[PDB]
């Protein structure tokens, strides 16, 4: 059943499991793998014959998490075109930038549309076409007027995204059919996803975590995916959806797991479904959150490490049946090479820190139009992640942090990851984030911000005293900012430099 293109893999899945459920919209749609497959084929045929989509063309998509997004995403890559999913919340200015930068030739939206995206597309003279799924007797309806021997090549572009800009400049990342097929195989393999598995999407599908792990790897296993009725995560409908659609796992970022834990505290379900595992990725999972999750929902919590340039998955803790999962660790490399290198590019022995570097068929060939970033980031096939970590003697990776977020206090580098984990263990802390700030005496100093739990009162001195009991003195935040809100990216991450800037 494996293939080196995602479209080929999905064709194999549809032929083997045509009547298994593939894609549900809560309360509304329940598509099987054959039905979904054919909706995609017919939509791709319309893209080629009626919307003039040629191999190598880029098609932008901006949708909530909907059935139309799934169908059209897969129709675009099936037509040998590159999908560029974009955040529906962008301004017309941002849409204009991303549409121009990706070389999009077409903009797809729902029937309801998106006014800023359409404004940007009109200005750039990029065609706009809408997509609507009506009922189970009809093809998906495209607003363009009136596929079989399309051949998908592994090196065809399939997915185009941009990097976050947390520590560097936002760069364009082109990913191929081969990149996608490889990551879907890796993700399926390490979690042993099969056609009996089922999940609910609780992350945006325009970022690789929700897209590759939640959606595409499920489909690639003949498994089922459910989208929330309202096109985005809802803490109140989450467990009803997980129960009704027989979910066996889910994946989220730590901030979303925290929201789910808060909901369990204020409104526990009388019963929870028994899951195979719960997955965390994209930002550090504090050990205390791992333990709270395992206690609350009774399933093993497996942390993974991933990035856009690796088409999501790089490493993961394994299934209990294959090995332990370690709090504070992101587990072992899956289906790719990984090495810890010092600044002279020498491989490090276990328990020696250095830059995490990867090599494999899941890794982008290179940033778009950025020969200097490619010369700096790639060497003999190996990509430099910008993350500092080390392997323990079991070969499990422990992340220390992004190179440019480590706090250099008088020659000693502090890990904000480490301190975050400690902050979240304070009885009255709901959220917390440590960050580096300038310091006249030490060059850099560590500060942090915390959000107290509802109805609790916390002081800077409380937090500092608690930190002192649990960290070497040099790591203790010198200033503690109390606040009621920490901004998050759409990918569910708190950006350290933004918080720092806000409180300085
Ligand atoms: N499990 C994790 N723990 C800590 N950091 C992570 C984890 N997964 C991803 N990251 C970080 O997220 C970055 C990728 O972010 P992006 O590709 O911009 O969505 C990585 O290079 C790491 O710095």
């Amino acid at each position: 059943m494996d293939s080196d293109t995602l479209s080929g893999l999905l064709e194999n899945v549809a032929k083997k499991f045509p009547d298994r459920r593939a894609l549900s919209v809560s309360g509304k749609f329940n598509l099987t793998h054959a039905r979904l497959h054919d909706l995609i084929e017919r939509a791709a045929s319309r893209l080629v014959s009626d919307a003039g989509i040629k191999p190598g063309d880029v098609v932008a998509l901006t949708f909530p998490n909907t059935v139309e997004f799934v169908i059209m995403f897969l129709a675009v890559i099936r037509a040998r075109a590159t999908a560029a999913p974009l955040n529906a919340a962008y301004t017309a200015e941002e849409f204009e930038f991303y549409l121009s930068d990706s070389d999009s030739k077409l903009l797809l939206t729902s029937k309801e549309g998106n006014a800023p995206a359409q404004e940007a597309a009109s200005k750039l003279k990029i065609s706009h076409v809408t997509a609507t799924l009506l009922d189970a007797g009809s093809d998906l309806v495209l607003s363009v007027a009136d596929a079989t021997e399309l051949v998908n090549h592994p090196d065809d572009g399939a997915l185009f995204l941009h990097t976050s800009g947390t520590t560097s400049r936002p760069k364009g990342v082109p990913l191929t059919q081969l990149n996608l097929a490889s990551s879907v195989k890796n993700i399926k393999a390490v979690y042993k996803l099969t056609e009996s598995d089922s999940t609910v999407i609780v992350l945006p599908l325009f970022h690789v975590h929700g897209l590759l792990a939640g959606l595409l790897s499920s489909l690639g296993a003949g498994a089922a995916v459910t989208l929330p009725a309202a096109g985005r995560f809802s803490a109140t409908t989450f467990w009803p959806d997980m129960k009704k659609y027989n979910a066996t796992w889910y994946t989220a970022v730590p901030t979303i797991h925290q929201i789910i834990l808060d909901r369990h505290a204020s409104h526990p379900e009388t019963e929870y479904p028994k899951l195979r595992f719960i997955r965390s990725c994209s930002a550090s999972l504090a050990p205390v959150i791992l333990s709270r999750l395992e206690e609350a929902f009774g399933a093993p919590v497996l942390e993974a490490y991933a990035m856009t340039e690796a088409t999501h998955l790089m490493s993961s803790n394994p299934l209990p049946e294959e090995g332990p999962h370690k709090p504070g660790s992101v587990g072992k490399p899956v289906g790719q090479e990984m090495a810890i290198l010092n600044e002279k590019g020498e491989i490090q022995e276990p328990n020696n820190k250095g830059e995490v570097c990867i090599r494999g068929p899941n890794v982008t060939k290179g940033y778009k139009n950025n020969p200097e970033a490619n010369k700096a980031g790639f060497e003999f096939g190996w990509f430099h992640t910008g993350d500092i970590g080390y392997f323990d003697t079991d070969g499990y990776l422990h992340l220390v942090g992004r190179i440019k977020e480590l706090i250099n206090r008088g020659g000693e580098k502090i890990s904000p990851i480490e301190v975050d984990a400690v902050l979240l263990t304070h009885p009255d802390v709901s959220q917390g984030v440590a960050f580096g700030v300038p310091d006249e005496k030490y060059g850099e100093e560590i500060n942090c911000a915390v959000i107290p739990r509802e109805g609790t009162t916390v002081t800077e001195e409380d937090i500092k005293a608690f930190c002192k009991k649990n960290l070497a003195a040099f790591k203790v935040p010198k200033r503690v900012f109390i606040t009621d809100n920490l901004p998050k990216t759409a990918s569910g991450k708190i950006q350290r430099r933004i918080v720092a800037q806000h409180f300085l």
